[PDB]
Parts: structure tokens; sequence; C-alpha cells
């Protein structure tokens, strides 16, 4: 027996989380109809456990009108998507700006995000409802992205808006520069949520975990900053971690380290390509060393580690360090 | 080989929190001077691995001026405490309130203590120091235990108190009944943390874990509410859980569920007794199922999951599930 490079499940419960490089939506906007762009065995599609959108991220959905609504189930999640919003893309708000607090944003959002989903096992996307007031305001843009989430409204009250249905959201409390502090207070029990801006150059975020009650929105500002797009978590299970793949550009595109650095132990297992990302449709799309390790959604596995993942349960090598289900020992 | 209700540890690093039935200095102060009121083996003196007081628990000790000094470091932590704040107690401040949501601060603090010291390994008690302002001003007291933790100021300004030396903390944030919002806005980085009280009638607390900042006090109210103790966890190590015995009374006297809400997966595994609590020393001290708890102690282990100890790794019969270290399998 040995450690695998792989992502898997125990049983028939699983979803992953994909994007272009695993969307068998894809084919219908390509020119070379094949399946030869997918990171994924191509027998997969017709599982439904698969949500997956042609250049979509769950950061870049969450925040911008490039939108696709994720929607997911299962009792072992796997990710595959980031490689939607990257040093790559130069994002934005006003040119004296910088993206490094846009990759601290990704960082804060994809650690919430496998926070809570080791938890819960629904996820999917809602909105904000609100009345007519003032629409919108722009205040960032960047012709290559444009956010809704937050809306900014000149503030001359106290705005509300409930939530109910789920179990357990995730919204977005985001500022540019202020000696200010937005709240999102809980009318019915009484919890506040605070942020405050002091030195973060551009539009910087932190992504508070909501309760389904009825908040109110108090800054003492001149723009309150009022989210539109929140996540769902639904049906909380026993405590299973979530699996990340790491996906990244070609080595002559821009990378980071956010997914490395969002995945923690215990919530959270990494992995990554050992070689470089040699694409086969074109440049960015089917490297063999990542279809290696996708294809460990293809059989039931025994034991989950952070060192590898185990197929068989009689023994193994080396110690499996933070394991996870029916797994194997290295004692003679 | 089977899985044992005990806790223990892997190697010659661990640590313990007790109280008076873990106590080697407590003969000094009984009338019986032997060891027969301890529930550990009693050659465990001369460690310094356990920390342990005359009837103080950790809340206890955090709240009130019945206090110890805890200290302590070890990569496996074991707790026996918690038998000093019950029901039993019936604390209260004004004869209008109650108990249970003191058993809700409870839970609270022991569960914000299990979820730091599952990733710290270093714990003490801090002070708080101010300058020589308006001392004290009495909102709370019940005649058997009287509290400095949090101080009661008239308002007046914004008071400022700084953290250093640390790496994670763990204040109070606490209210009577109103409908303002106290806060604890960092300087530095500009982080809000805050908390509101509506329908709790007695003194309801919240535990943050700030960041070794320099924080302000705001909350437009007669009475900002600050602490003056907090917890300090130091020497960030790789993620351990928190074994838990059940410190309970004799159930002729009252007992509660708090360490058991508090005690939840992965962070922490509770550990209880079978059967009733019948003392050897007296009622309340020395009953021989938790002295087969703790035997676990004087001895190395290989493995800890939620439903026992394992002790060697060949095979086991049923499946480890939520197991940590090196862990036998059952496949024949
Ligand atoms: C998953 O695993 C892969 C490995 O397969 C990691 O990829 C590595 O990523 C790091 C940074 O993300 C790379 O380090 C950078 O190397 C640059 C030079 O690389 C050349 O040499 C390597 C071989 O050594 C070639 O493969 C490569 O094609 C290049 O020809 C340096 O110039 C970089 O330094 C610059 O950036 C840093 C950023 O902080 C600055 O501090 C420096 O001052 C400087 O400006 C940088 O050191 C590394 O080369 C990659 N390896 C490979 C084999 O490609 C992934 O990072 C990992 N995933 C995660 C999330 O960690
Ligand atoms: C660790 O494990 C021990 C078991 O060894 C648990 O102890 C049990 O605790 C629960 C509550 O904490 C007890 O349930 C209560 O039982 C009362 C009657 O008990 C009699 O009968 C038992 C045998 O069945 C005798 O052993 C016992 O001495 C008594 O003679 C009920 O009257 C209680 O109901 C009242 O309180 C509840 C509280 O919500 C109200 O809702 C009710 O309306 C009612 O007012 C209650 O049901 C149980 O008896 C204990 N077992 C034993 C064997 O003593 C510990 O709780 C556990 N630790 C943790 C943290 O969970
Ligand atoms: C992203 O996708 C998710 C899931 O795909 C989505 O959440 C779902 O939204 C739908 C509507 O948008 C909700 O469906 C409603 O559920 C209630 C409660 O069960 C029903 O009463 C409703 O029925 C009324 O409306 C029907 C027509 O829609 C009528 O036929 C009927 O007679 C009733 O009048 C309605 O079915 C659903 O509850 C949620 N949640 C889940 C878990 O499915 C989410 O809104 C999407 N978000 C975005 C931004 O696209
Ligand atoms: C609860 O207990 C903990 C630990 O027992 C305790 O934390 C420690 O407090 C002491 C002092 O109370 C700190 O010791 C100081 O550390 C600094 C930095 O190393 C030293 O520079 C200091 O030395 C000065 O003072 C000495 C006399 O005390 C002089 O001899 C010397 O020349 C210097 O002038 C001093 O040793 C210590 O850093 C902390 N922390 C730790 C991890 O030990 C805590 O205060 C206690 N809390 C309560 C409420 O009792
Ligand atoms: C991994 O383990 C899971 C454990 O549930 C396997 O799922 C189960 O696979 C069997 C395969 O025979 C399914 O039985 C079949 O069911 C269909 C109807 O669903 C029936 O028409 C067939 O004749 C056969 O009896 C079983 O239903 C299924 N369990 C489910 C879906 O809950 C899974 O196949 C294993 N392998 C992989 C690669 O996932
Ligand atoms: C559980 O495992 C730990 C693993 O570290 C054991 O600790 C080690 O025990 C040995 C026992 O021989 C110690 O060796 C002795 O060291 C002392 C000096 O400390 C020396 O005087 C003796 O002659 C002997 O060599 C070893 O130091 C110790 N490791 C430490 C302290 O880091 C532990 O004994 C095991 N058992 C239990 C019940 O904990
Ligand atoms: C290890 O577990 C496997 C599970 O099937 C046992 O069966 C072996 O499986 C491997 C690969 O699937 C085959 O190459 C062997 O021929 C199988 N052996 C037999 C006897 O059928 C295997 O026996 C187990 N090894 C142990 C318990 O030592
Ligand atoms: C299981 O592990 C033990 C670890 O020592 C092996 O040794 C046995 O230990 C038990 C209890 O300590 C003794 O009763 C046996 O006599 C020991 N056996 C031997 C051969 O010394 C034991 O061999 C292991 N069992 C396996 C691998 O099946
Ligand atoms: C912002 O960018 C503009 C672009 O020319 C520049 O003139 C200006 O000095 C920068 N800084 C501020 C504070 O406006
Ligand atoms: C705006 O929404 C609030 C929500 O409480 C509601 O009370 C109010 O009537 C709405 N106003 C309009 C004009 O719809
Ligand atoms: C915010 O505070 C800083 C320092 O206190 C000050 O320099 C700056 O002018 C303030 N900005 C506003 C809009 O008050
Ligand atoms: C509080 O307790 C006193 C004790 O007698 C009682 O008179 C009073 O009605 C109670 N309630 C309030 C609101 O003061
Ligand atoms: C009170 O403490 C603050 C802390 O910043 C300090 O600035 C101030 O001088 C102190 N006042 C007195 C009277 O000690
Ligand atoms: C607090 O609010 C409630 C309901 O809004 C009200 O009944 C109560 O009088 C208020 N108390 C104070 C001190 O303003």
């Amino acid at each position: 027996n040995e450690p695998l490079n792989v992502v898997s499940h125990l049983n028939h419960d699983w979803f992953l989380f994909g994007d272009s490089r695993s969307d068998c939506n894809h084919i219908n906007n390509l020119k070379i109809k094949n399946f030869d762009y997918l990171d994924i065995h191509p027998s997969l599609c017709n599982n439904g456990k698969i949500s997956s959108s042609a250049g979509d991220s769950i950061f870049k959905s969450f925040h911008f009108t490039r939108f696709y609504n994720y929607t997911g189930e299962g009792d072992q999640i796997i990710f595959y998507e980031g490689v939607n919003f990257n040093p790559y893309h130069r994002f934005k708000c006003f040119p004296n700006g910088s993206n490094d607090v846009w990759l601290l944003n990704k960082v804060r959002f994809y650690r919430a995000l496998y926070s809570n989903m080791a938890f819960f096992r629904y996820l999917t996307f809602v909105d904000i409802p609100y009345n007519v007031s003032l629409s919108k305001f722009n205040s960032c843009k960047s012709d290559i992205l444009s956010l809704n989430n937050p809306i900014f409204i000149n503030y001359s009250k106290e705005v509300y808006f409930t939530l109910l249905g789920c179990s357990l959201y995730l919204v977005p409390l985001c500022l540019f520069k202020s000696n200010f502090s937005q709240y999102y207070y809980n009318i019915d029990t009484g919890s506040v949520y605070g942020f405050s801006n002091v030195v973060y150059p551009d539009l910087d975020c932190i992504y508070i975990s909501l309760k389904p009650g009825s908040y109110k929105v108090s800054t003492t500002a001149p723009f309150l900053s009022l989210p539109t797009k929140a996540l769902c978590f639904d049906k909380s299970k026993q405590f299973v971690p979530v699996q990340v793949v790491d996906s990244r550009w070609n080595n002559e595109r821009a990378s980071d380290i956010s997914l490395s650095v969002a995945c923690q132990l215990p919530y959270c297992y990494f992995r990554n390509s050992s070689a470089n990302y040699v694409g086969k449709y074109d440049i960015n799309h089917g490297d063999s060393g990542f279809i290696s390790i996708l294809s460990g959604l293809l059989y039931n596995v025994s034991c989950i580690s952070y060192y590898g993942v185990f197929l068989y349960d009689n023994f193994t090598s080396i110690w499996p360090y933070y394991s996870f289900g029916r797994c194997p020992t290295s004692s003679i």
C-alpha cells in the first residue's frame, strides 16, 4: 500500500465544486469539441455531483456580476476552483490601489468557506432583498470585473435586511479607508458584527458567518457598504474535512499561494501537483499531473490523510497523520 | 485490544488542569491527611504537569476574586475541572435574575477555551492594567461569589488598554440588559469586537479571542463594562485535541451538561463515567470510576479516538472514528 496524491471519497455521497477545467457544459462554447480540456475523467458528467462554470470561482461569483449560482450537497466536499481570480487579473478599484489586499480578501473568504463547509453539507448562493432604494453607487471599477457585492448607498438612515430559510450564512463586510465602523447589529438576539479599515489602500473585506435572523446596518459614515449576495449552509452534519486541489494558471502567467494559506488543519486537506502545469487542450487545460490528482474520484477509498489517500486498510508504510475514516496502521 | 474510557497521552509532553480532586497541595488544609481524595494515581505530584487548586475551576478563577493563576504547557491537554461552578452554587446578581444564563456563560467560556487550546500549548492568566480611575462599581453580588472581571465604570470617555507579550488572548465582553453596544475597537489594525444584550436577565457574556494589540472601549452607555483578567495562549503548535473528564458533583447535589455541550468534535474529546459518583474520602472525593478514567495518565498509548483510547496498534475490534495519532485498524 502507498499514500496517493489524489482527492477521493469514502462512499457514494461526495460533491465537487469545479470550474471551466471541470465543466461538462464548456464543450458547447468551444471550437475543438472534445473532452481533452477536462482535468477530471470524462465519465463523470452525468452525476450531478459536479458544479462548474466556464471561468468562475466561488470568490468571483460571490463578489462580481460574472455570476454562477453554485449549488451542492455532499458529505465529502472537494474544491477545484480559484484559477479565476489571481494576480493575473490585476483587479483594483482606483489606480493608486493594489490587488494584494484582494489576495488577502481571497485568503479570508476561502478560510471562512472551508471552515464552514467542514461542518455543513449544503451550499448555495442566496440574494439579499431590499426595497427600491438608491440602487447602486459606482465606487469601484476595473473594466474587466465589476462587483455588485457589496452595495454602496448614501447612508441617511439605518437599513434592514432579513435572513431566513437557511441555517448559517456568509456575508461580507467591506470598507475602503475610514475612521468609521460599520455594524450588522442583530435586532432579535443582539449579536454585533463590525469592521473598520485603517491602513489598507483598496476595498478590504472580512467574511462573517451570520445566523438566520434580522439585521440592521449602522455605520456613521457617508457610505454604508451593504451586501447583496451571501452563501447558505444547510443540513449540519458530523465533521468531515474539505479537500482542495491547487487550482492555478501556467507558470508563464501569474499564480498565488492563497488556496494553501486558507487551507489549514484539521478542517482542510490540500493537494498539489509536484511538477509544473503543462496543458493538453491548450496552454491552460488538461495537465497530466492534475488528471492523476482528480482521477481518485473514480473509486472508493478507505482512509484520507494529510500525506496522502490510502486505498486498502491492511497496512501501510508511513503513519497516517491527521487521518480520516477507516485507516490502516504501520505496526509490523 | 479494546478501546478504553481513559484520558492519556502519546509522549512525555502532556498537562492536566485539575482542581481539589487533583490537588497535591490540598493535603495541607485537610483533617485526614492521606491521598484518598485524589481522583488521580497519587504518584503524579512531583511532575509539575498538573495545575490544580483547592476548589477552583477555570471559569471561577477567570471571573471571580476566588482566584488561582493557572499556568501550563503541553502538547496533549487534559482538563479535570468545572465542579466549582454549577447550579449547586446558585450564583446570580440581583434576586429577579437567574443562573441559567450563567450556565450559558460557562458553555461559551469553555467552548472558546477548548477551541483555542486545541491549537496553542501555553496557557496562563494575565491582568489588564489601567490607571487609577474609578476603581470598581458594585453591580453584582451574591454573598458566596464576588466577581472582578469585568470592571464597571461610569463611562465619561473612551478608555484604553494594551496587550503585548502573548500571542492570543481571551477577554470577556459582558452586559446586563440594554439597547446599547460596547465595543473593543483596535486602534492599530481596526478590527471591531462588539456585543449587546437584549433579552437575557442577568449578566450575559461572550468571550472573544483578541490579538496582541492596543484596544479602546466605546459603548455609548452609562456603564462601560471592561475586563481585568484575561487568558494568554502562546507557542502555537500543530492541532492536538483537548481531552475532558466530566467534572461534576454527586447526584444528591446539582450538576449540568455544560462540559459536554462545550466539548464538540474535532477539537475536543469528552470522557464521562458510566455509573454515578460514589466518593471515598468523603461524599465528593475519590470515585472508583473516575480513578479508572484518570489512571490512563500513568502510561503512554498509541491512539486517541472519540470512542476510546487504544493502547496497542496491531488491530482492534471497532473502527477508530475521529482518531488521533498512531492508530490501529480493524480489517482482518
Ligand atoms: C504547488 O506546487 C508547485 C510546485 O510544482 C508550486 O509552484 C512553485 O511556486 C513558487 C511560488 O508560487 C515558485 O517560486 C518562484 O520561483 C521563481 C523562479 O522559478 C524558476 O525556477 C523554477 C525551478 O526552480 C522553474 O520551475 C520556474 O519555471 C522558473 O523558471 C522565483 O523567481 C520566484 O521568486 C520571486 O517571487 C517571490 C514571491 O514572494 C519573491 O519573494 C521573490 O523575491 C521573487 O520576486 C519564486 O521563488 C516555484 O518556482 C514553483 N515551482 C515550480 C516547480 O514551478 C506551487 O506554489 C504550489 N502551490 C501552492 C499553493 O503553494
Ligand atoms: C455522564 O454520565 C452520567 C451517567 O452516569 C450522566 O448522569 C445522568 O445525568 C442526567 C441529567 O444530567 C440524569 O437525568 C435526570 O434523571 C432524573 C432521575 O434520575 C433518577 O434515576 C436515575 C436512574 O435512571 C438514578 O441514577 C438517579 O440517581 C435518580 O434516582 C430526572 O428526574 C431528571 O429529570 C429532571 O431534569 C430534567 C433536566 O432537563 C428536566 O428536563 C426534567 O423535566 C426533570 O425536571 C433527569 O432526567 C441521569 O439520571 C444521570 N444518570 C445517572 C446514572 O446518574 C451525566 O449527565 C453525564 N454527563 C454529562 C455532561 O452529560
Ligand atoms: C441559487 O440556487 C438555489 C437552489 O437552486 C436557490 O434556492 C432556492 O430558490 C427557490 C426559488 O428561487 C426556492 O423555492 C421556493 O421554495 C419555497 C419553500 O419550499 C416554496 O414554497 C416556493 O414555491 C412557490 O413558488 C413556486 C414557483 O417558484 C410555485 O410553484 C409554488 O406554488 C409556490 O408559490 C419555491 O419553490 C428554494 O426554497 C430555494 N432553496 C433551495 C434549497 O432549493 C437560490 O435562490 C438561487 N440563488 C440565486 C441568486 O440564483
Ligand atoms: C500568572 O503566572 C504567569 C506565569 O507564572 C505570569 O506571567 C509572567 O509574569 C512575570 C512577572 O509577573 C513575567 O516576568 C517578567 O518577564 C520579563 C520578560 O522576560 C522580564 O524582563 C522581567 O524581569 C524584570 O523583573 C524581574 C523581577 O520580576 C527582575 O529580576 C528583572 O531584572 C527585570 O527587571 C520579568 O521576569 C513573565 O514574562 C510572565 N510570563 C511568563 C510566560 O512567564 C502572570 O503574570 C501571572 N498572572 C497573574 C494574574 O498572577
Ligand atoms: C462506492 O461505494 C458506494 C456505497 O454506497 C457504491 O454505491 C453503491 O453501488 C452499488 C453498485 O452495485 C449500487 O447498487 C446498484 O444500485 C442500482 C440502483 O441505484 C441498481 O439498479 C443496481 O442493480 C445495483 O444494485 C448502490 O445503489 C450504490 N449505492 C447508492 C447509490 O447509494 C459505489 O458504487 C462505490 N463505487 C464508486 C466508484 O463510487
Ligand atoms: C512515554 O514515552 C516518553 C517518550 O519520551 C518517555 O519519556 C522518556 O522515558 C525514558 C525512560 O527511560 C527517559 O530516559 C531516562 O532519562 C533520564 C533523564 O531524563 C535518565 O536519568 C535515565 O537514565 C533514562 O535514560 C527519557 O528521558 C524520557 N524522555 C523525556 C523525559 O523526554 C516516558 O517515560 C514514557 N512513559 C510514560 C509513563 O510517560
Ligand atoms: C490486503 O487487502 C486486500 C483487499 O482485497 C487483500 O486481497 C488482496 O488484494 C490484492 C490487490 O487487490 C491482490 O493482489 C491480492 O491477490 C489479494 N489477496 C488475496 C488473498 O485475495 C489482501 O489479502 C490483504 N493483505 C493482507 C491481509 O495481508
Ligand atoms: C501486538 O502488539 C504486541 C506489542 O508488544 C505484541 O507483543 C505481545 O504483547 C502482548 C501484551 O503486551 C503479550 O501478551 C504477547 O505475548 C506479545 N507477543 C509477543 C510475540 O511477544 C504482539 O505480538 C502483537 N500481536 C500481533 C502482531 O498479532
Ligand atoms: C492617485 O492617482 C493620481 C493619478 O494621476 C495621482 O495624480 C495622484 O497623485 C494619486 N494620489 C492621490 C492621493 O490622489
Ligand atoms: C423598506 O423596507 C422596510 C423593511 O423593514 C419596510 O419597513 C419599509 O416599509 C420599506 N419601505 C418601502 C418604501 O418599501
Ligand atoms: C482619520 O484618522 C487619521 C488619524 O487619526 C487622520 O489623519 C485622518 O485625517 C482621519 N480621517 C478622517 C476622514 O477623519
Ligand atoms: C425585583 O425583585 C423585587 C424584590 O421584592 C420585587 O419587589 C420587584 O417587583 C422585582 N422586579 C422589578 C422589576 O423590580
Ligand atoms: C491613563 O492611561 C492613558 C493610556 O493611554 C494615558 O495616556 C494617560 O496619561 C493616563 N492618565 C493618568 C492620569 O495616568
Ligand atoms: C430598549 O428598547 C426597548 C424596545 O425597543 C424599550 O422597550 C426599552 O424601553 C428600551 N430601553 C431603554 C433604556 O431605552
